[PDB]
């Protein structure tokens, strides 16, 4: 397989969301993913009932190294979306997609730190691979 998706419908609120909430978790077991795989890109696609505008944030991944405490967070990402629908991706580094951890309850994490449109549905994530 090159890749998977998940079509979670997740409805988001973003002023709703507390200080500790501002990470939106997804079990990698939810997408059926083997551990031989290695991720390249993450995607997340999203809309709304008005134009999206800005987004600012930053993916979070659990990882297989405990000297860095098993977590590992990309770089930060600003997407400006004119319509009602687009899509947020992250090119993953080979230092970080090496030691991903996709079993155990692994998670990967859509960081949200402001989006110009409040309201917005996760329609789905999809896992890009390599081999
Ligand atoms: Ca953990
Ligand atoms: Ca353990
Ligand atoms: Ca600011």
């Amino acid at each position: 397989s090159d890749g998977y998706t998940i079509k979670p419908n997740k409805k988001v609120t973003y002023s709703a969301l507390g200080e500790d909430e501002r990470m939106i978790g997804f079990s990698y077991k939810d997408f059926g993913i083997s551990s031989s795989e290695k991720i390249t890109e993450v995607q997340v696609n999203i809309s709304a009932n008005k134009n999206i505008g800005k987004y600012v944030g930053q993916f979070g991944t659990s990882t297989t190294d405990s000297a860095n405490g098993y977590w590992a967070m990309g770089d930060e990402i600003t997407q400006s979306i004119s319509g009602n629908s687009g899509t947020i991706t992250w090119k993953v580094p080979s230092d970080i997609s090496s030691i991903i951890q996709t079993q155990y309850g692994g998670e990967i994490k859509f960081g949200v730190w402001w989006i110009d449109c409040d309201e917005f549905t996760i329609d789905s994530v999809v896992l890009k691979l390599e081999h």
